[PDB]
This record gives C-alpha cells, structure tokens and sequence, in this order.
C-alpha cells in the first residue's frame, strides 16, 4: 500500500517531473482517496524525497564497505560501477531519471545532495588511484549514470535483482570504465564483485 | 543590441533552473528588461520559446554531425571528429542548454521536431560506432558519453570554453578520446588538429 503509492509516484514524476505531478494524481493512480494518501505521506515532497534516498542511500551504504575491502583499487572501482547499473537497473520506474529535475537542487533535498556527493568522491576517489591527478577520473561516475539513458521506463523492470549474475550493461558499462582509464580488465571481475556484493 | 538572443539566454537560464511548467513569461520579459508586450513581439508562448531554444541548439549539432560522417577518412576519425565537436557546442553556451533535453516536457508531441533531429544525431553516432565495432551493444556508448558533458559543465551565464579556431577545450579532448576508448579504437593521428580543420571547413 505504502510501495504501491511510490511506485505510482515514480510514474508520474518521471513521465510529468515534480511541479505538475498532484497529489490528487497518485491518489487516483493508485485507486485510493486522498485523505487515505495523507495518512501514508504528507506532501508530494515527502514522496519525492522517499523515492529519492531509497535510491541511492543503497548504493552509498553498499559503496563505502565494497570500496574498503581486500582488492585493488581497478577491481573496487569495477565492482562499484557494475552494482550502481546493477541498482538502477532493478526499479520498476526509472527513478534514476529524478535526479535531473531542477527540483531536486533545492535546499529540501540536503539528505540527497550529501549522499551523491559521497557517491561521487568514492568514484573519484578509487579512479585517481589509477590516473592520478587526470580529469579521466571524473569519467566513471558518468559513465555510470549513463544507464539512466539507457533503461526502460514503463513499469515494466529491465532486470530483476540478481545474485547469480550481472545485467549485460552492467558488465559492459564496468568495463568500459576501465577502458577508459586505460586500466585492464582484472581477472574474475564478475564472480568476485557478486561476492562483493553479498557481505 | 540582440533582443531575441537576449530572451532565448534568459529563458534558457529560467528554464533550466526552474523547468517548463513554472517558468513564465512575465519572469522571462522582466528578465531581459523589456515590457511583456515587447516579449510578445518576438515570441507567443512559452512552449514556442522553449521550442526556438531547442532548435537553435540541435540542429547545429545534427547538421555538423551528419556532415562529419560523410568525408573520406577512416570512421574513427569522423568518430572522434563529431564527439569533440558536439561537446564543443555544448561547452560554447552561456547557459547549460542540454540539461533542457532531460526535462520530461520535451518528449511530447509539441516537440516533434526535436525528436527526430535528435534521432539523426543518435543514428549518426551509431552508424560510425557499428562500422567500429558491428553488431556491439557497445556502439550506444559514444552518444551517452558525449552527452555527459552536460553533467560537467557550469550553468551561470559564463561560457565554460568560448568557441576557439586555434584550440578544442580540454573536457571535448577526453570525451572523444573516452568515446574510442570503449570502443577498443585506436587514436587517431593529430586528432585535434584534424577535427579544428573539419569544423573550418564545415563554414
């Protein structure tokens, strides 16, 4: 009832973005009154903020502890790269495509700036371990985010969340990461970051 | 001095900022100075505003790319060529006008036109990687990664890299190199000075 309102406002903020979105919208999206939206969320705001940090929230929580575990640093980088696409990729709506709204700029969305910004210095972080002090290094976040652009937006999940394997893009916009940082393919890539991925 | 430059730059400003939805006209007149009746004269509707921005902004792009494609050298360097040249003219722009093709606005109907110049672009793009790399899942990555520019660049008003005859701005250097690079292609000989001359020679 309560993922059934945000998979609704997903929809609608994805497909019309924030400020024409209504509430009354979700409400009659999901078939419930409006006085019945309330009691579950405030404002669209709260919706949007919900939707928002249940998206990347996991990918930081996930990224601090893959990024300080036993390999080197062409391996962290891979294997944070391929479960970020591997996330994105694994929502019903595309709400990767949220973080492109003007709204999201605003002081409200404190909570979200700070967990992206702490995304991106992992990023940054673990390339400059390769390239040094290179401009190449702000490449594999981008790269990353480009699955945004890629995916399916119709409710219909591109890849289901799996432990057994990697989503093709993932793999390919993980190795194409390296490529660009002119760092080789480590061996095993794929075993080891769904091992990583399991802790 | 350019009345219609002047209101495009500030709806551009307003637009990016703020979106479609809540931007108005009133907010865009009194921005560039003039009287609402003045905006009137040059422009209609917000929707037609936003509408000339886009398409002063594409089909320069859509028409350097399909130029680009068509000359005798390998399809690397027509590659390269275009992926420097498009986030040239991203980069050239006192404001972030890509971050206009994000907004979800854009994808209806009303801006028809977009779409397909966006699609000849994207086609353009695809045609030069698959020629690289054939029938490789691989050959949608040198568009996104040009695109990307668009998540680097500031948006204040202040051009990031004024067009130069002389010099490619360091951002379009490794986005096209970046471009190559995915797609397991070598470099080409004096990339930028080939491209420089390519984008004289485009008038």
């Amino acid at each position: 009832p309560r993922e059934e309102i945000l998979d609704a406002s997903a929809e609608l903020f994805t497909r019309q973005g924030f400020a024409t979105t209504s509430t009354h919208q979700i409400a009659d999206a999901v078939g419930i009154r409006q006085a019945s939206l309330y009691y579950h969320f405030p404002s669209k705001t709260e919706i949007f903020l919900t939707l928002l940090k249940s998206t990347v929230e996991p990918s930081t929580v996930l990224a601090e502890d893959l990024s300080t575990l036993d390999a080197g640093p062409e391996m962290r980088l891979w294997a944070i790269v391929a479960s970020e696409v591997r996330l994105l990729l694994s929502t019903k709506w595309n709400v990767g495509r949220l973080y492109q709204l003007p709204i999201v700029g605003s002081e409200e969305f404190a909570e979200y700036h700070s967990q992206r910004e702490a995304l991106t210095n992992v990023f940054r972080d673990l390339a400059t371990e390769i390239v040094g002090d290179d401009p190449r290094a702000e490449l594999p976040f981008h790269i990353t985010m480009s699955v945004i652009e890629m995916r399916r937006n119709d409710g219909k999940i591109p890849s289901p969340l799996s432990a057994d394997s990697l989503p093709e893009t993932a793999i390919m916009l993980a190795d194409a990461s390296l490529a660009v940082l002119g760092a080789p393919l480590p061996a095993d890539r794929v075993e080891k970051t769904l091992e990583l991925i399991k802790q």
